[PDB]
């Protein structure tokens, strides 16, 4: 089990397919901002992206050829906008999605590099950023942070992160050592919610 | 996938195994609780509840006859103390925990009734009247919720409920099963963590 300021600590613990999971679940969630900035701009690339990261997730239960990696990643640079080369907005929170799917794609060709923490820092400062475009202008920081922590897209973000951090922390196989780690959380070392034990 | 204001929806959809563990979740964080009364009051009946609370959790992977669970409940009617019988406050989070134990045990015997709702309601308000006695005497209601919401056991107890409902609900077999809900819930609908979609 992990308490209300441990979400850190599980994701610094991801390894393995569960890592994989996690970067594969924050580029998921980030997708349609490539797909909608792609098709603004006219580029007929959303297709061939959608197909890539069909790829990603598809990976996570099959061998892949360490060798055929790199030409991954280079497909992924073509597809990939260079910020200062378009004036929309949109471009930024596309190129997010991007490296997100790259530290993905990394993360197969090199697994022991650990990447969950930055990617889930890279994806929360993607709705941050958008928040303070579209609302903060011309607020005091303190009252943009105060937007910020009642705005339902990082409330939502803050728990899709979360949920799926836990998810993968308490999934087992079979039912019951799912059961028994599930129990161990709620037992939270025989201190109760009251913050009392019989120590 | 459920975003920041599903919780109490993912919960009000719980029922079979789920639903048993999520009611033995809330019990388990609250044992500590009954274990501390029954030592202070000298009762000698924290062993004998750790046994009850034990075979509950057991139940969850074993037939048990419905035959048996009225001598259950009975034996737990035994257990539990009356709160105007004893001057401390802690029979209170006491009899909470026997009434979380309770909604269990008669899950087994009568599934179809809906109890995670409730006993969900039933788990806060543990932390929050303990929160409230203990902290706040003499302070206006809305001082007080301004602790309520701040305060690590309340913050702690909500990161703990959804954590182990959300655990439950992308819980499945084989693995890939499981992936593919994870990526269904980061999909998100099409919908991104900027709330756009191409629609
Ligand atoms: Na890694
Ligand atoms: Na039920």
């Amino acid at each position: 089990g992990m308490n209300a300021n441990q979400f850190l600590k599980a994701v610094s613990q991801l390894q393995g397919w569960r890592e994989c999971a996690f970067l594969l679940a924050l580029a998921e969630r980030s997708f349609p901002n490539y797909a909608l900035f792609a098709d603004a701009v006219g580029l007929k690339t959303g297709g061939k992206m959608r197909q890539l990261l069909d790829l990603a997730w598809d990976m996570l239960q099959k061998d892949v050829a360490d060798a055929a990696i790199p030409q991954l990643l280079s497909k992924l640079e073509t597809l990939c906008p260079n910020v200062d080369e378009y004036d929309a907005y949109g471009v930024y929170p596309a190129f997010d999605f991007c490296q997100l799917l790259e530290q993905a794609l990394l993360n197969r060709l090199n697994p022991n590099k650990h990447r969950a923490t930055e990617a889930s820092q890279l994806a929360t400062r993607t709705v941050m950023d958008f928040v303070e475009m579209s609302e903060g202008e011309g607020m005091d920081e303190n009252e943009l942070v105060r937007v910020f922590e009642h705005h339902p897209l990082l409330k939502d973000d803050k728990l899709f992160q979360r949920d799926t951090v836990m998810a993968l922390y308490y999934y087992r196989t079979p039912k019951e050592a799912f059961l028994a780690e599930l129990r161990a959380g709620a037992a939270n070392d025989g201190v109760s919610n009251l913050g009392i034990s019989l120590e």
